[PDB]
């Protein structure tokens, strides 16, 4: 008796997923994303490198996806960063970085046991739409 | 539109926190282990039965808020052993039939009570 | 159709540890970043071990949700990151003491490893009242 607005987001830029769930969903005015691994859309495997390259590969995803849902990094208002190893905190810090140039979102990071397709690094994050 | 969600004649005192959340439109749901709701312990089986009992736990407190799985936009799998991955996701499919929510997955180093699966879950209110 | 969105930062709390901002607040949720142990003025862990950690984490997250207008009230859903399982009693016991009644929703687990070597970490999302 008040209805929501609900619409999927799926793009080609970004890579296909490898299990049951959806790129991202927009409902009232909140967007929720999925978690993003290193992977490359045009190969569908992890990019080489290690956990630097994967980072960047990652967040480039991420940017994909909220430009299909009309936004860009500024929206952002939480996001989780998983990580295989402790010590690497400093080195994704810095690539982290320069996509949230300033007025950073909220966060919480932590080492993680195991990823899904042994990726070094996994991203999630929350959103809500302009203006 | 701001009230504590109870299931009739359940447990839930594993600790200090409530069965569900809902606030304006949005459900908030705790974590769920493969729990009985009539023994308070783990069912047998292994991790493959856990996801069911899990999954059918959360059931019940969307019925208790008016909703059903159609209503859920986001959730986390937590694992114990990452070489379940594929087992945890057939079953899974089962109750999401189409249109999959948002998602996160990975391993865990431990979980409480010794469980090897554990799954939380955000959905928001219909017009329906 | 526009939304309130501004950003929260107060000296009663550590200073952020990496490119992340101690909370937001977007129409009437905030989203609070997850806290350490951590001594407001000197960034560096209380002593005493988990049982201390947990009190002063706990204490950081009351202090930013006064400054968004808030307490412990009106926190509806909340993560506790554990570097041992075995400590799952001890922090329970210090939880009730912050959430004494009409608890939020919850997940609590066991990770690999937490940043500056910490036992414990904390995160939460609350809703403000009516009033």
């Amino acid at each position: 008796m008040s209805s929501l607005v609900r619409r999927i987001i799926s793009t080609a830029k970004a890579p296909a997923a490898i299990g049951p769930y959806s790129q991202a969903w927009l409902v009232d005015r909140t967007i929720y994303i999925s978690g993003q691994l290193g992977m490359d859309p045009a190969s569908g495997q992890l990019v080489p490198g290690g956990v630097v390259e994967e980072a960047k590969q990652a967040l480039t995803n991420i940017g994909e996806i909220l430009k299909a849902a009309g936004c860009d990094f500024t929206n952002v208002v939480k996001a989780t960063v998983l990580l295989a190893d402790i010590n690497d905190f400093s080195a994704v810090n810095d690539v982290y970085k320069q996509y949230f140039q300033s007025s950073f979102p909220a966060r919480a990071a932590y080492q993680v046991a195991a990823l899904p397709k042994g990726g070094r690094v996994e991203i999630e994050a929350i959103a809500v739409q302009g203006p």
